[PDB]
């Protein structure tokens, strides 16, 4: 089944750091606009911009007070309007973020809820007496603390799986689950071309809110993917989704290779993508990630979906530190570790998704106050792990700031954008920007990185990460040196010629019949070849 | 110098416990409206209505979001504009809460505020760096923990005194202090007569926010009566109250009868009149409160502010327990000791303010279940001290939740509705309804009890409070038994007439020459001659 969605590339924005198109600081609707034509340029066709709804912004974003409106700082409906009429006329698609498990307490319907213990809004969260002075139950906030929040103005309680600032929506309740399906189809009438749904794992809780088997108690147990969910997940689909040409993503948070058909399987699947995380955060040894071990998580989703799903790819998000700085090496071998990691995903079998600044090898920040960072998180290792290492403003050119605005940036822009930036790696045909450019252009001219299946070669092999692409009788071998240090390539299943080289990081060399060579640090190939 | 504000008794409402005009067991704005004859009929003529602004009540409606609009839950403008009328028909002077030191987190003003390091609003609130990973000072909140807020959408953190979604207007900033005057003037305009200021002492900040000479300090050297602050308010009342014919009350927090002539004076003097608090709260002893320390207390504000200021005088509010449950006797001598506790505070010099319920002797309320208090203060003693006490449904008739409600109450109605209530009160010539009607009856018809100066008798007695008022030749005496065991009476300075008795709590015994008499428990006599 030949999809859209499939072919496609996925570029994720940031909106408060991707373009500040006013000058007060924050980027905004208008400064995405005004860089459509560069996403058009660099070859990607789907565009998924991060929560831009109206919220009081106490989860940055996630706490929705307004699913019809825009965050003022971000613009006005108007720019969103116009937004999808120039993506759409460059033939590019839009995704927004969904966010129904849960709503901002700011919200006018939990503005209502909370008011008195009968109003018609009290059904649409999770209301509860107490148990003698103390929470209805012993469950914990995934945010740390009780799953509950006393509320003076009833004497009850309110369950709350995230922060306190985002009550939970009751899905038990037709009237919520309607308006939320009217809210959805709202913003599909409006023109948007799908959504990466959030945190929908949560929506069905266990049927009594019973204490789970301590102050407070992990609460996956009564509200993670409990049985249930797919009822209102096929309702969400039917009612919404299914009436539209569009694409959804979602993440398989507590989900195996196996039971992840029943969230992406094509005929009766709620999403068509998903996200996965094991691969997420990995340390290196003595001697040099464990190559091996990511070889595995990649592999088992890879085959896992195969003709059951499919895989939605990336290495960065506004959550994540820059995959460079954390898989790679920007210190000595940064630009060749961007394009490794690169290819490496890149070219698997799914929809990949680069992250604002991935394409030009955005590094993580390292400022020497605490007081230059913004998530909370850090404030509670930053230079490394940090959320803020994707938040600094995208670098555009050489120009003050980076060319991110006229004013001051909301967040300092990373002292690397001399270098770093747009205008200067369009300028360089070997810079990190080409090679994305380049993969793109590869991907769309070879539909076998689409379709064809993939297969891992060497997976014993401690450095290099191998793996076939095969579409009847189009085959392609995409090899990567993830070290530091040169590697043997070794493997006597095909002989590789260097005119199906078809990309690489560093320059063709010579060679026949070759089973074998020296792989220099991080050193990435892709040969295609038709047997 | 004569005025209505002195002349006048003042009610305090407490509105969501009220009158429910509309069933969903919230007090309102209507309910109100349909009270206004039980105001007249009882005799008082100021109506001083809690906050009633828009709100996300996180602090007791004193966090305001918008200062132009009603709660939801309590009406309309067009309700309020409809109050005033009918007040005013009535003729009765209406004032409501003027909360200038601070504004809701969810204000649109520090929405725009917090958004960014430079926006048109950002100077209206109180935003610093922090040190070295912690909060800008050591100050601490009056509310416990720091003053400080970090806000991740900036860097920077912001000041509150109080609780962190009440942020701290920037007094400092002329715009603010404009805003703040248009915005009374609005409220003048519209007609309300007058206002109760909340927490003004704090809207000057130490110059420079340095650190205090301890994980957070007690902050009041930082923010409380600051040097300049008399500059905000001088300004406040000459842009504003000036203008007008109305009745501002204020607090003397942290305030002595010396300091208080700056505030109230009645040249230069911000306020009309002032409430002073060092005689709340007092335990008994083994025997059977310290009446001669309520004594101390109360006579140093009589005599500290005749002719140099005006006293509120009051003994409950929505913060507090019940007078007659706590200064009184509930148990044994309910209406005896009710009524003794309004004669001691009513006859003083000064406007008498009647909270909601006082006037017929509501007492505290016991509810067994702490789930059905709501105050988050007392979820964290409270059958005594509790503020639900004060918050409980106003008691009106015998009828299903005492006639406050055809719905159910937000809180539950006090269980002796059925014998404490309007309806059987006003039926009952021996009520505590009844002798408030007549104390508010003698005060009106004898003016030496608003102008007459206070002279306090028998001060080392341990149980009767006796105070004369002098105006001219017109006296009266008002003599006290604090205690559930009677008293001797001797004071021969003046010999008491049974014929000049002008009110008394306990039938008129025959008596000439009285220089001596015991006061049975929580007598009380208020007698009248002119000499
Ligand atoms: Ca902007
Ligand atoms: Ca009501």
């Amino acid at each position: 089944k030949k999809t859209w969605w499939k072919e496609g590339v996925a570029y994720q924005i940031y909106p408060r750091s991707f373009m500040d198109a006013n000058g007060d600081g924050i980027g905004d609707l208008r400064g995405i606009i005004e860089k459509l034509d560069y996403l058009v340029e660099l070859g990607v066709d789907i565009v998924w911009i991060c929560p831009i709804y109206r919220s009081p912004n106490a989860d940055n974003g996630y706490d929705i007070s307004d699913y019809y409106a825009i965050m003022d700082e971000f613009g006005t409906m108007d720019d969103f309007d116009e937004l999808l009429a120039q993506a759409h006329r460059r033939g590019l698609k839009v995704i927004l973020d969904l966010v129904i498990n849960h709503t901002s307490d700011e919200h006018p319907w939990f503005i209502e809820s909370r008011s008195s213990r009968d109003n018609p809004k009290r059904d649409w969260y999770i209301w509860r007496d107490g148990k003698d002075g103390r929470e209805p139950n012993n469950w914990e906030s995934i945010f740390g603390g009780s799953a509950w929040q006393y509320d003076e103005r009833t004497g009850q309680y309110y369950l709350h799986i995230f922060d306190v600032k985002q009550p939970d929506l009751n899905w038990e309740n037709s009237e919520v689950r309607q308006a939320l399906y009217e809210m959805v189809n709202w913003w599909l009438d409006k023109g948007i071309d799908g959504f990466r749904i959030d945190a929908i794992s949560h929506i069905k809780k266990k049927p009594g809110l019973p204490d789970l088997p301590l102050k407070y108690v992990p609460s996956f147990a009564g509200h993670m993917n409990q049985p249930g969910i797919m009822e209102y997940l096929r309702e969400l689909k039917e009612q919404t989704f299914a009436r539209y040409d569009i694409m959804t993503v979602g993440e398989a948070n507590g989900v195996t290779v196996d039971e992840a058909e029943q969230w992406v399987g094509e005929e009766n699947g709620v999403f068509n993508m998903i996200f996965q995380f094991e691969h997420l955060g990995l340390w290196e040894r003595r001697a040099s990630i464990d190559v091996r071990r990511l070889k595995r998580t990649l592999t088992k989703w890879q085959k896992g979906l195969e003709n059951r799903g499919w895989n939605a790819l990336f290495l960065e998000n506004h959550d994540l530190p820059r995959s460079v700085s954390t898989w790679g090496n920007d210190r000595d071998y940064w630009a060749e570790s961007a394009k490794a990691l690169g290819a490496l995903y890149f070219f698997m079998q799914g929809t990949p998704f680069i992250y604002q600044g991935q394409e030009i090898g955005m590094t993580n920040v390292r400022f020497d106050d605490i007081r230059d960072y913004r998530d909370v998180s850090a404030l509670r290792i930053i230079w490394k792990t940090g959320r803020d290492n994707s938040r600094t403003p995208m670098q555009w050119s050489g120009a003050s700031n980076a060319g991110f605005t006229t004013g001051t940036p909301w967040i300092k822009v990373n002292e690397n954008y001399r270098t770093i930036n747009v205008e200067a790696e369009r300028r360089d045909p070997n810079s990190v920007w080409s090679f994305y450019r380049q993969m793109i252009q590869l991907r769309k001219a070879n539909e076998l990185f689409v379709y064809g299946t993939y297969d891992l070669l060497l997976e014993n092999h401690p450095s290099i990460y191998a793996y076939t692409r095969t579409l009847g009788r189009d085959r392609a071998l995409v090899v990567v040196n993830l070290s530091d240090r040169p590697s043997l390539y070794r493997y006597d299943g095909f002989r590789l010629q260097s005119s199906d080289l078809a990309l690489s990081n560093y320059p063709v060399r010579p060679h026949k019949n070759a089973t074998r060579f020296k792989l220099k640090p991080y050193e990435a190939r892709v040969y295609i070849w038709k047997e």
